């Protein structure tokens, strides 16, 4: 029932910084985190590349190369063999490329892997921020849309070793809904990780708010779900875009129990009980005594 | 398309204070609001008198002196008399009384009344808190599941003037569905009352949490909604138990534009602008763009 | 002894924005503000003019353009006697040009102007921040240690009306020192201007932290000092560069009871009862009572 | 130059728990130190015996027997032995009874202990809070004043194994002077404990702003001088009396970068770049290039 969560976060990728180099970084982070008494740690969206969203491509090989076509393919390998004999579990983002009957489906995916290296659950994003096409007035794209089909497994939870585990990616992580399916499902650490700019061009007044919006949105999902939660940030200036810090794991009171300072490859920890999910889940969000999604219908029309 | 809205907090209503001592304190923080431009003023859950729910009652007759067969009465009638010739609308929290086909019906309720005075939307608190039967190892009592039954409205949208208004009452705060619901019926206030204790029994190492999972839940709702809202609070020492301060009024970013500091009858008030919704709603919690209700349906099963 | 306070947040200035332009602007806000029960609007800091510190000058004549050589001069009267028939009183921002034996004296000034429209005190900048020399590396120039030198009247505490009031301008808020001061003179409101970009070219990887930092020095000033305050900013983006919103007043408890959401000419009211200060000075804060300066020898000495 | 801060915070201690039994609660959060790989940790103030300043004592014999007349005795060297063997640092406050030709001193105290186990430094309280005489009204009393005079040994600074550390004591942590006087002696770290009620008799009305009071103290005294600190509270329950949780590290920009929980004995841990002081003290507060000390001799008058 206890353990030692930790995030770790990712200073930039560069376009051309292989997934050797980027390997290499997600294994010092595994590193620091057994030196600190880790069990599972997060990491975060689209891990092993820089954030390739972010421009418009019109060449389909090009695009193509951004992704996985299988995972762990032979480069990646040593994250997963090195975590087993290491006995931590975690928490990737990867762009998923699946070809089915010769038609080509991308996602933008996460997997939870446990103290063995065992793949126990998977999640493709849900909610795809940004726009379909290209906009010229934009200093910087924002193309999940067109490189990304919505995720067709749900808000899936898991068993993860000793842990029921819900993932989100992103900006799932600002839609209750994300929060309370999985919560209906029991799970006690919902984490995931994502790319945040600090500059939003077509809402230019909320940036100063980018911080407050994002640490707002993890509190509040922990408290009323009485989760335990993780976000693990790719973060800095990467490719000329700033992308938020903050990195943290929430309690399930939405007390934010650690926090990232740097723009950098960062590992930050701390201790979970399972158990203190009663503290909600069987008090004030005791949701079979309180709830009345009978009055909920409209969350669920289409 | 804008307006002042304002909160009108109450200070406590001990156990002998009449209701025309009551509305005596409602119709001077009416006044101090027309004073400073207000048009339309949010009033605590249940503001007519004590916190009856605080006590174990055997007498049918004395618990049902805290309720009202009308709306309004002869007592209230000059709380609704002025607000009409100040043009100015307000929401009022109250116990209900409502005999139906051989059944007597309790109901936590408040009322949206207009401009011109007229009564245009009721709403019955959905999520009651607390316990059914008397619990010796609390050192006061929360009765809300025996003295209410929850409502029968849902959680309606009203036109009122010009804006779309919900309403909600105290814990219905708490619950994300609550704000979804009317968010996606294009509230653009959300609006109630509480009377929020700042000790727990079964849960006091959440006690000094209380002002944080208030003002969280309120920043949050608003937000993910896009949604101005206003949390008017009865507040203060009320028959030996303290009721938590920190009224508010919020943007639809989550940021709080107003609070109030003393534990008394307080007014405050903001300028809100209905179109600010337009920044949330219209881009990032764009519902048509980007919501995927059939992964939500887990949300709607009873 | 009870007042309404209110800030004036300014929107960007133009460069080829005319001071009698940015008047008219200031009117309105001071119409808006009488519209709402205020006794007393703070303005932003260096309120008649675009930012200036940000470019470079060569031409001295065009430099000392954005310079006041009076207060009032023909073109600011209009606000002076509009306030005046108001009953309004002031905190108002301006560039100070004064030649005295044989030096032309700069400051980054602020003045205090009561109901009846005397001008009861002014302050001058003493925290300058930026450089003193052009350099290179900066996307945007900070130089206010080259036109302006630190102002020579201290931390004055002037009698407005019913209030002892302190100001501060723009970076001061980020020193104890300018609170401190103005504290042990018994300041009641302690106010005063900004224009905080949200980007810093030294360190920039506190940019997410802009905010924050703004408002943690507020909050903990007032707190600390047992005093009321607000800090009006000019805002959004002038001229290229992006500037901090959250324009606020402050309660001596450090609650924020007032904020703006946008980035243009806004209004934000609150009611002040100055013996709220009490709570702190007479208390936890009783200076005579608590202080022991012998120790604090060190925060003197130069 | 990097390290691993830790705060070991301690749930209640009963009356009559003896510090053998408190000695080995303290051990046993060595442990927890250790696997998290901790180089410094930080206990609370007064950290062998219950709180006695709130009761009011009239036998002499029983209040002396709450004072250390060594340190270490017998009894607590068992603390010291460990944690040099172990190698690591800790901040342990305590009651200092000394005998000074027959005459009693008595200090609220800590004590810097380094990764060998040498006491390498002392604070004695300066700030002391509550009243001086016995006042019937209060559920329970704060005698700090009649059981303690304030410390003289200043505010000092020490070389603690690689960092520059300064104490501070509960009630200090409220005193910009505390963090300025410090911090212009060049602190890297800034630590202590405290006991914080979450209910203060006279100013009751400011008891749901307990936890707000005491995290904004830390995060602004951590900015404004460019300090990691740390606040290690005994808390929850003890003797009738609600003691406030919520110890912290905070970094040098502000930032909570851990907070425990729990109302019980719990560890957290913060990574610590000793330079990091450095993005403030070498820019927005580069003390010798902007303050202006001639401005603030009021602060050090008395």
């Amino acid at each position: 029932r206890q353990m030692i969560l930790a995030v770790g976060q990712q200073g930039p990728i560069a376009r051309a910084e292989t997934r050797e180099q980027v390997v290499g970084r997600l294994l010092d982070m595994l590193t620091n985190a057994a030196s600190r008494g880790v069990n599972f740690i997060v990491f975060p969206e689209l891990a092993l590349t820089t954030f390739f969203p972010r421009w418009h491509f019109t060449d389909e090989a090009e695009l193509d190369s951004f992704y996985e076509t299988e995972m762990p393919g032979p480069v990646v390998r040593p994250l997963f063999e090195t975590a087993a004999e290491l006995g931590i579990g975690f928490n990737l983002g990867y762009a998923e490329l699946v070809v089915e009957g010769g038609v080509k489906r991308r996602f933008n995916t996460s997997i939870l892997v446990d103290k063995s290296g065992k793949i126990v659950g998977k999640y493709r994003k849900i909610h795809l921020p940004g726009h379909k096409e290209y906009e010229a007035y934009r200093p910087f794209q924002h193309l999940e849309k067109r490189y990304f089909e919505p995720g067709d497994l749900g808000f899936p939870v898991y068993d993860v070793d000793a842990a029921k585990m819900g993932m989100f990616i992103c900006n799932d992580r600002r839609w209750p809904e994300t929060w309370r399916v999985m919560g209906l499902k029991g799970a006690e650490i919902i984490c995931g990780g994502y790319n945040t700019p600090t500059h939003n061009p077509p809402v230019p007044q909320h940036d100063h708010l980018t911080s407050f919006h994002h640490l707002l949105s993890m509190q509040c999902g922990s408290y009323q779900n009485g989760a335990w939660s993780a976000a693990a940030g790719k973060v800095g200036m990467e490719e000329g875009c700033m992308l938020l810090g903050h990195s943290c794991i929430v309690a399930p009171t939405g007390e934010i129990v650690a926090l990232t300072t740097t723009l950098e490859d960062e590992v930050i920890t701390a201790a979970l009980d399972l158990d203190r999910c009663r503290e909600l889940r069987e008090h004030i969000f005791n949701f079979k005594a309180h709830r009345q999604p009978q009055h909920y219908g409209l969350i669920a029309e289409f």
